């Protein structure tokens, strides 16, 4: 029903789950205070900032046409038609949106048809990377399977070249482990066994996965690209069978305490990753100073207020509440919302430099904006330092050829405490791997050798390597004859007579 509108020379569409799914008779349920209101307000914060920037779009004002998805894909489609009739009211240049992947999938299916570029800030489905279906979709949040590069890198650091994999049934597990296979292959890493897990699976069947993993004793590292329920039930089975693996797990496990519910011994030693975001102070100040009377531009703020504070404007018990009151907790995806808007603004600024080099004002070269040129030539080719990034960081906003966002993950380790059991940040994956070994108990005291996960033990000084043409993880050690010298790692060479090597 309601729509948030802002006038500008160029207008950006927006799609947010301001309300939860309706359910029965109603189309829209209660307000999403964090995933809805706070994300919505991070786009308005961003638009405000760009419009005050003397360098980015100096003479072009950005407006907005923001709609509520109601968390339902069908509802988001009916609303999204406002963007397509506008591109032929007021033309929509791009759409910043799609929270849920179901709503971005359906919206990307409509927008491609009318060539409207779209950048999502929270839609992580791997399905959205299929450019034969969603060819106008790009995103600031990385696809769930991008962490496979950070995972394959963690292995390479510890020289774990022979590992086992466990992946959840579904798009998350399947595409993630497919991405891991490829990244591993590239880093000269082999997969001993590949097992599958499902929620439908019994307590008896999770033990079958542990027994499968135990069939490959040399592969002590188990790489998980599994959902929380799967990772939890796997550790429970590993626990029951006294099976000790060196876990390297995706954000499905991440730093969650619930995944390690009564399976602390099995989990001890794990390496897990989570998607990282930094906070933005300027946003905290902006949001916390919002009130129903001063924030009239957001049509959903009165309903948000009455809900959050349990007040009523009729009962006049609303004006007594504040957002400064409680300490501000910034939602996970805020940074990506701010980046999605800025990516659209940089793409447009770069296009205006190309098609409009005589002014700062908008020309007929951009009246209207060519969607195809905007997406392929400018949106895809953006590289800018992230807005509001911390002082010591070198964070950068860019996309791959499929419009997939380049991400940053934190690396954690599960350890035995004072007794108790906790997660400790051990490193990170920026555009490369960096972690402090001194923070992992199974490396930190020098005590004990590194956990092994090789297919073959190293050859002695007197032996050459024997590999199958192509295959390189597994080898045979072939001892050079007493009279033989080693030319290289794979070749021996006779010295006839009157010649011998430095033994
Ligand atoms: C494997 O890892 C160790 C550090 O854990 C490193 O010093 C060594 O050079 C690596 N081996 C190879 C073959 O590069
Ligand atoms: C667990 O397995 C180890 C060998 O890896 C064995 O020495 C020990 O007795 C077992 N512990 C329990 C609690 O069953
Ligand atoms: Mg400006």
């Amino acid at each position: 029903k309601k729509v948030l509108t802002l006038e500008g020379d160029l207008v950006l569409g927006g799609l947010f789950p301001v309300h939860q799914k309706g359910g029965p008779a109603e189309d829209c349920g209660p307000v999403n205070e964090h995933r809805g209101i706070q994300r919505l307000e991070a786009m308005l914060f961003a638009l405000d900032r760009i419009n005050r920037d003397p360098h980015l779009l100096p003479g072009v004002r950005l407006g907005a046409h923001i709609l509520d998805s109601c968390s339902k894909d069908t509802h988001a489609l009916e609303q999204a038609l406002d963007f397509v009739r506008a591109s032929l009211p007021t033309a929509i240049t791009g759409v910043i949106g799609g929270s849920y992947s179901d709503v971005s999938i359906q919206v990307a299916n409509l927008l491609r048809l009318f060539q409207i570029p779209q950048i999502s800030y929270a839609s992580t489905s791997a399905k959205l990377s299929d450019k034969s279906r969603y060819d106008y979709f790009a995103r600031t949040v990385p696809p769930d399977f991008f962490q496979a590069k950070a995972m394959a890198e963690i292995l390479r650091f510890f020289n774990w070249t022979y590992v086992s994999t466990v992946a959840s049934e579904g798009d998350y597990g399947e595409t993630g482990i497919e991405a891991f296979e490829l990244e591993a292959r590239a880093r000269n890493i082999c997969v001993a066994t590949s097992e599958k897990v499902g929620r439908a699976m019994s307590r008896a069947a999770f033990e079958g996965v542990v027994r499968a993993l135990l069939q490959k004793p040399s592969a002590r590292v188990a790489v998980l690209f599994t959902r929380s329920e799967d990772a939890r039930e796997l550790l429970a089975a590993s626990q029951r069978l006294n099976a000790s693996f060196t876990w390297v797990a995706s954000d499905g496990w991440g730093a969650l305490e619930s995944v390690v519910a009564g399976s602390e011994g099995a989990a001890e030693g794990a390496i897990t990753i989570e998607l990282a975001s930094y906070p933005i102070s300027d946003f905290a100040s902006y949001f916390q100073s919002l009130d129903p009377w001063n924030n009239s531009r957001n049509p959903w703020f009165r309903e948000f207020w009455e809900q959050r504070f349990r007040c009523s404007f009729r009962q006049r018990d609303c004006a007594a509440h504040s957002l400064r009151a409680v300490p501000f907790e910034q939602e996970s995806k805020i940074m990506f919302v701010v980046n999605a808007v800025y990516a659209m603004a940089h793409a447009l600024h770069n296009m205006h430099r190309a098609l409009c080099p005589n002014t700062t004002r908008l020309c007929d070269a951009m009246r209207p904006v060519n969607g195809r040129r905007l997406y392929k030539d400018f949106v895809l080719n953006v590289k800018f330092d992230a807005p509001f990034r911390p002082a010591d960081t070198h964070n950068e906003v860019r996309f791959d050829r499929f419009g997939d966002g380049i991400g940053r993950y934190n690396i954690f380790t599960y350890l035995r405490a004072g007794g108790r059991y906790r997660y400790q940040k051990v490193g990170y994956w920026a555009e490369g791997l960096t972690l402090d070994t001194s923070l992992i108990p199974w490396a930190s005291p020098s005590a004990g050798p590194l956990p092994a996960s090789r297919c073959s033990e190293p050859c002695l000084q007197n032996e050459v390597k024997s590999v199958q043409p192509g295959e390189v993880c597994c080898w045979l050690c072939i001892p050079c004859q007493p009279y033989e010298y080693r030319l290289d790692e794979f070749t021996c060479a006779d010295c006839g007579l009157g010649y011998w090597p430095n033994a």
